[PDB]
DNA sequence: ATACGCGGCCGCCCATCAGAATCCCGGTGCCGAGGCCGCTCAATTGGTCGTAGACAGCTCTAGCACCGCTTAAACGCACGTACGCGCT
């Protein structure tokens, strides 16, 4: 059949995650994909951009990192790094 | 010819039976998590090669600092004109 495949699956728990019998329209979920994809190429296409300035050749979490901070105002920011940065080293603790 | 009787009418308080209306309990429809699921094609898994890019060495630009002769530019104040802004 057609594709057209979206982050419906991500954005619903999430919002289980803070109000779990709280409801949403289907208009409201569109809006989210569309928001999601939106700030996905603002932040990949930034990494890319420094990638290739500075000279090398492969983008790695760290420019994520470098991009995220300038690209957003000073509070969420941090909170935002923090969140980051952990995750990650979690997941390297596993292996 | 002349006087007595009364008759239903009626206001009265006093009695009976149905209807209206509030409270004690209600069914109904709409919304939003849930479950079920299934054919499947995109991620994951185990694996090879090679190449970017980390890293250490190196040298070799240019960013800093610093100074003093020179002076243009900033400063602060004095005076009034011609606008900001208030009213009608």
């Amino acid at each position: 059949k057609t594709r057209k495949e979206s982050y419906a699956i991500y954005v619903y728990k999430v919002l289980k995650q803070v109000h779990p019998d709280t409801g949403i329209s289907s208009k409201a979920m569109s809006i989210m994909n569309s928001f999601v994809n939106d700030v996905f190429e603002r932040i990949a296409g930034e990494a890319s951009r420094l990638a290739h300035y500075n000279k090398r050749s492969t983008i790695t979490s760290r420019e994520i990192q470098t991009a995220v901070r300038l690209l957003l105002p000073g509070e969420l920011a941090k909170h935002a790094v923090s969140e980051g940065t952990k995750a990650v080293t979690k997941y390297t603790s596993a292996k």
